[PDB]
């Protein structure tokens, strides 16, 4: 499913990642936009064997497990697949424990080059939440 921007912006809302870790929901929105351009059936591969999984391309060197990866941990407990769902629920709660596992959102690159230190509340403008 590809999202509307505010569309996303009240999922994620809901799910709480407003101002989660110290994060406003506008980082979150900018880092979905980036990542996975508000598609959740987003996959992308990287040259370690592994694949960033749905709208915050999720890796699973560590975090989900694709049977396809290799030394993967699956900390968030959960095939990769279930980061493709229409359905964000389960992106967002395994982004809750990356983004408290001492990095921050730094986790994600794309949010890093494009949505760190700038204003982030433009992501969310237009928004009834
Ligand atoms: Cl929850
Ligand atoms: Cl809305
Ligand atoms: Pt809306
Ligand atoms: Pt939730």
């Amino acid at each position: 499913k590809v999202f509307g921007r505010c569309e996303l912006a009240a999922a994620m809302k809901r799910h709480g990642l407003d101002n989660y870790r110290g994060y406003s929901l506008g980082n979150w929105v900018c880092a979905a936009k980036f990542e996975s351009n508000f598609n959740t059936q987003a996959t992308n591969r990287n040259t370690d064997g592994s694949t960033d999984y749905g709208i915050l391309q999720i890796n699973s060197r560590w975090w989900c497990n694709d049977g396809r990866t290799p030394g993967s941990r699956n900390l968030c407990n959960i095939p990769c697949s279930a980061l493709l769902s229409s359905d964000i629920t389960a992106s967002v709660n395994c982004a809750k424990k990356i983004v408290s596992d001492g990095n921050g959102m730094n986790a994600w690159v794309a949010w890093r080059n494009r949505c760190k230190g700038t204003d982030v509340q433009a992501w969310i403008r237009g928004c009834r939440l």
